[PDB]
């Protein structure tokens, strides 16, 4: 639809977006992710990290949403589905880790040290969030 | 504790969040939300209206979440709380109406026309939302 078409606009056109997992006791755990978006496929990436609350939760319970800005700091986009996990990286060119360099080029470009980085991802315990879309909904820029 | 004020420094420097209710299935429902904190009393309040996903979910299961952004759009706070609710506005003079005016003076100072704003209230059904900050947690700048 054209609008929703706007709601992944706003989705398309930023990085950074508010990560909403659930906790045990069925409330929302909430932090900030930087995430690549595939138009294409309908796909958000993001790079989490096994020990992490959010990481926890998603093995849990893999249902997971994404609030994303406006450029207008108003207005907002929120893209819900069901959390696909890698498992974590255990070696520094298994699938996990080539995929995570993939995710990192999408999202900052060329990296200084790739092999750095390769075992940094080994070291934390790096893990692929895939998030298929399934439902858009929020506030597009234009309206009340 | 240390960490907690630094938190809390990052809920005072601003006045717009992610509110986090909860659906029906257990999933999480977002939105932003525009609201005031007290920083004696340690609490956050917000102006949210009865037709609302949000509203109809606090009023089945009070607890809630607020994210907070940091000036360097990276760092963040998050409150959790139980919602406390008021009835919606019915009335143009009534007890809910008041209160949504104390708290509209709270944020912008004074509004060009209260008796518009009256209106408009009743009109959207209009709710205050008072969160009691029960636990804060997140990553200061
Ligand atoms: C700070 C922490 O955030 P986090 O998702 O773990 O990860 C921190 C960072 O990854 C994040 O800040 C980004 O900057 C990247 C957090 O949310 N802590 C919560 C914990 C919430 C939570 O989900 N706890 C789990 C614990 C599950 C378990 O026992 O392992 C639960 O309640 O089910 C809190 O302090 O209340
Ligand atoms: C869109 C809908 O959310 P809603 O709770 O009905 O709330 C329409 C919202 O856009 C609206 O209530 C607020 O987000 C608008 N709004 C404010 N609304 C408020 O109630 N309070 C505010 O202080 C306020 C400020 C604000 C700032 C920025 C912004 O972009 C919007 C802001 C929704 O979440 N739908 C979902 C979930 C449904 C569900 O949970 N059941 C869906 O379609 O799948
Ligand atoms: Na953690």
């Amino acid at each position: 639809q054209v609008f929703d078409d706007k709601l992944l606009a706003v989705i398309s056109g930023n990085s950074i977006g508010v990560l909403a997992t659930i906790k045990h006791d069925g409330r929302p755990q909430l932090s900030n992710v930087q995430y690549h978006f595939d138009p294409r496929k309908l796909l958000i990436q993001v790079s989490i990290a096994e020990p992490r609350a959010k990481t926890r939760n998603l093995r849990r319970d893999p249902r997971a949403s994404i609030l994303v800005d406006a450029d207008d700091g108003w207005s907002y986009a929120v893209a819900e589905g069901t959390a696909q996990l890698t498992p974590p990286a255990a070696a520094p060119d298994d699938d996990t880790v080539e995929a995570l360099i993939a995710l990192y080029r999408n999202i900052a470009g060329e990296h200084s040290d790739w092999d750095d980085y390769r075992q940094a991802m080994v070291t934390d315990r790096r893990v692929l969030l895939t998030l298929p879309i399934s439902h858009v909904y929020g506030l597009p820029p234009g309206m009340r």
